[PDB]
């Protein structure tokens, strides 16, 4: 259908533009669509892009607005004091501000559908909210509307919520356009999606991105596919992967690298209201925080992640138990059988379940998928599904049988309720993944596993050495393999912190010389150095010129292949803010060959200082461009939980950064 009104190139310079005579008499019927292409790289704190109001004295609360905040939040108000209606719908972190220093043209589509009684907002091709109401308020049925306004709302004759920005194009339709029609509207997106709601993972949420460039030229990404909102474990979370063979222009449909099936893969809209938002899937096993490296020698791609048994997360994990029993120099996985108070079993060689009290093998075995067999026959459990149909979160059996896994709630034999690290490998560069295997304890029988640092492992350039950083209380614990990941040893580097989330990423400054950058509790990013390929580590120092919050945020880092200003270069990706997870930057450091110190010379702004930026992944793409996959929202904020499609990918060139 043709638009009833269309205008363009409006500059919003803290002065409203009146379009009443062009639009108001054209509005008819109870359904409308607004399509608006707009820029705002220096927004006010709160500003209206579009308003329909009763501007008469005594009717200040009779209006419709489309508004934004300098946080990147988008929203609408629909109000009529006579009808007693005051709707306010919004979602944080919905907008772009700048990309490569130029203002981004955001494409906004707002559908007011009277038949459905639903208000739906899309920005940049992403649905950010869809709200169904009991009593529908058509945007043009507001009592006494007499002004149509761009860049403010006219209330009682005055300009409220003045906007700074521009509207390149605005169209209105006297119809609620269908989802199919919305999808045909052209976009000018500065970003891509690799993982997204509705894809093959069927997760509605995603966190903790990784990127790694393989020697073939293929670029690989992994991620937490989070089902029960954006919550850390305890929850349902799988590790998913996708790859690109064209320098990041397109990406394969995701597959899983690690997955559990005790709960259904459900695409669920997790509630965002204050009463329900902390609802958390509490009976599911999960994976969380993945990291990838490529092994030159074997050709294998190796991926590690934390594993959490049913109902377990960092919070309630059995500290003081590895989950393993050491028996004459070997670690065996412990099991507790239904009805016992203690863990009287171990998993011996060939998956044989052994009774530690009677010292006899049982007629139970654990296969390579950690599934329980009895007399060689596969046992099963019934799968759970989740719903909020009763007004609160419900977890219940759904009629479907799946293999009984020792990480599951319903399993006859259960592992120790603590955190583990698992490893999987791919021999076809991410096209498929082998069944995962648990790594052994590294810090003793009665110490819970260390926590994997998400992002990349490190493959040393002049040897076969592989290193994955992990952390625990009081130290970074580096896991080192010289045999393609078949065996691992630890290298402990104490840090002056108790219980910090010390997420660490490494760069090889030169042969044998490793610099590790890591998150702390001090508001500054820290670093340490190894000059012997990770055997021993320096004391801790801190980077100046970058701010983090007290709780900190994961940081990613690479050694760039090409010289910059004649020097070896490291690139760092992090929020640069003392206030929240926002103000995303790539910081380019030039290495001083004399002393290995780094001159942090260039700071590239990913988007606005006030716009969200949390966990991130960076890689040098085969064409020497930089790929960034990152959480474009404040993933700490309790106001920004459970947003869909905020993990986004962008392509940059080195000249963009300098
Ligand atoms: O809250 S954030 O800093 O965004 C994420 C922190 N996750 C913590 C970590 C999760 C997996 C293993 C236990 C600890």
């Amino acid at each position: 259908i043709s638009p009833i009104f269309q205008g363009g190139s409006y500059q919003l310079n803290n002065k409203s533009i009146d379009i009443s005579s062009l639009l108001l008499d054209k509005l008819s019927g109870e359904s409308q669509t607004v399509v608006m292409k707009f820029k705002a790289d220096k927004p006010n704190s709160l500003q209206a892009l579009f308003g329909l109001s009763n501007s008469k004295a005594g009717f200040k609360n009779n209006y419709f607005s489309i508004f934004m905040r300098d946080s990147g939040e988008i929203g609408v108000e629909i109000r009529d004091a006579q009808k007693g209606i005051n709707y306010l719908f919004s979602r944080p972190a919905s907008l772009w501000g700048k990309h490569k220093g130029q203002a981004v043209e955001n494409t906004l589509v707002f559908v007011s559908d009277s038949k459905d009684k639903t208000y739906t907002m899309y920005v940049n091709g992403i649905e950010v909210f869809s709200e169904t109401v009991d009593t529908f308020l058509p945007i043009s049925n507001i009592n006494g509307i007499d002004k149509a306004t761009l860049g403010a709302v006219n209330r009682e004759g005055k300009e409220h919520y003045l906007a700074k920005g521009s509207i390149d194009e605005i169209s209105l339709f006297n119809k609620a356009i269908s989802d199919q029609e919305v999808s045909t509207i052209p976009l000018s997106n500065p970003f891509q999606l690799i993982f997204q709601s509705g894809d093959s993972t069927q997760a509605n949420y995603f966190r903790i991105p990784t990127l790694y460039t393989l020697s073939s030229g293929r670029v690989l990404s992994s991620i937490d596919a989070r089902y029960g909102g954006t919550h850390d474990s305890k929850s349902k979370i799988n590790i998913a992967t996708s790859y690109s063979d064209d320098n990041g222009k397109t990406w394969s449909e995701p597959i899983f690298a690690m997955k559990f099936n005790d709960y259904e893969e459900q695409l669920v809209y997790w509630p965002r209201d204050n009463k329900l938002k902390n609802s958390q899937i509490s009976g599911s096993a999960s994976f969380i925080d993945s990291s990838i490296v490529e092994d030159k020698k074997s050709g294998k791609t190796i991926l590690l992640a934390d594993v959490m048994p049913a109902g377990i997360g960092n919070n309630n994990a059995n500290k003081a138990d590895s989950g393993f029993k050491e028996i004459n120099g070997h670690y065996y996985l412990k099991l507790k059988k239904n009805g016992d108070n203690d863990f009287r079993y171990t998993v011996r060689e060939n998956g044989v379940v052994y009774n530690e009290t009677t010292n006899k093998p049982t007629n139970y075995t654990i296969n390579d998928k950690y599934e329980v067999l009895e007399g060689g026959k596969s046992l099963t459990v019934e799968q759970y599904s989740v719903d909020f149909d009763s007004g609160s979160l419900r977890e219940r059996h759904n009629g479907k049988q799946v293999p009984m896994n020792v990480f599951y709630k319903d399993s006859l034999f259960k592992v120790t309720p603590t955190n583990y690290i698992a490893m999987t490998t791919s021999q076809n560069r991410g096209e498929s993944w082998e069944q995962f295997k648990l790594l052994p304890p590294f810090l003793g029988e009665k110490h819970n596993g260390t926590y994997l640092c998400p992002g990349q492992g490190l493959a040393l350039k002049s040897s076969n050495r592989l290193i994955f950083a992990t952390y625990t209380s009081g130290e970074l614990t580096y896991l080192i393999s010289d045999d393609s990941g078949q065996t691992w040893k630890k290298s402990s580097a104490s840090i002056p912190f108790k219980n910090a989330t010390a997420e660490a990423q490494m760069v090889e400054l030169r042969d044998g010389v490793i610099r590790t950058f890591f998150r702390t509790t001090t508001g500054k990013i820290a670093y340490m150095t190894s000059r012997d390929s990770g055997e021993t580590w320096s004391k801790v120092s801190y980077i100046d010129g970058i701010q983090q919050t007290s709780y900190g945020t994961q940081v990613s880092a690479i050694k760039y292949s090409q010289l910059i200003d004649g020097k070896e270069a490291v690139i760092l990706s992090t929020p640069n803010s003392r206030s929240g997870r926002k103000g995303g930057q790539l910081v380019v450091g030039l290495v001083n060959k004399e002393d290995d110190s780094i001159d942090w010379k260039y700071h590239y702004d990913i988007d606005l200082p006030s716009y969200g930026y949390a966990y991130s992944a960076i890689t040098e793409l085969p064409n020497h461009h930089i790929g960034v996959l990152f959480e474009k929202y404040d993933s700490w904020s309790r106001n920004e939980l459970h947003l869909s499609n905020v993990v986004q990918y962008i392509d940059l060139e080195i000249n963009d950064l300098t």
